[PDB]
């Protein structure tokens, strides 16, 4: 708590995604520790965002990275493309 | 185009334990948070010095157990006392 801000960015360093766990699930931590970061002065844009979320991405998921080298895509964008995947793996 | 995240994750994994030149692990610390501001991701001085506490081992640990809850201590105040101790290893 006293460490928030650097427990949070640890987490987004470090993000690993295979759509082992519910996609909302996960896009839920994520968007809680983006908004946290914001609210405590630390900015993460959509292309940083986006970019700790690509390399954290394994299995089939890593196709998507392969895919997005796209400018201007939103945070929402790469999670849509998250959740389409794993409701296809079901 | 993917400088923010090298540099906060080099930000997020340091490692110092006075087998570099204490110098040298300061400038790139600098470099690292001054990088960020240019681009828009100001690190205020007590997120700084959390990241580079958490970096110290070696001898260098105690100065964390020291200062882990020094409420308004500065980067600049961090790093002297790494050089203090630095100096204070060297033959």
């Amino acid at each position: 708590s006293d460490t928030q801000e650097v427990n949070d960015i640890t987490t987004l360093a470090t993000l690993h995604y295979n759509g082992s766990t519910p996609a909302d699930a996960f896009e839920a931590e994520v968007t809680n520790i983006l908004d946290r970061l914001n609210n405590n002065g630390i900015p993460i844009n959509n292309k940083v965002a986006c970019q700790f979320i690509m390399r954290g991405l394994s299995g089939e998921y890593k196709f998507l990275r392969y895919a997005r080298h796209c400018i201007h895509m939103t945070v929402a964008d790469l999670f849509s493309d998250i959740h389409s995947m794993y409701e296809e793996q079901q």
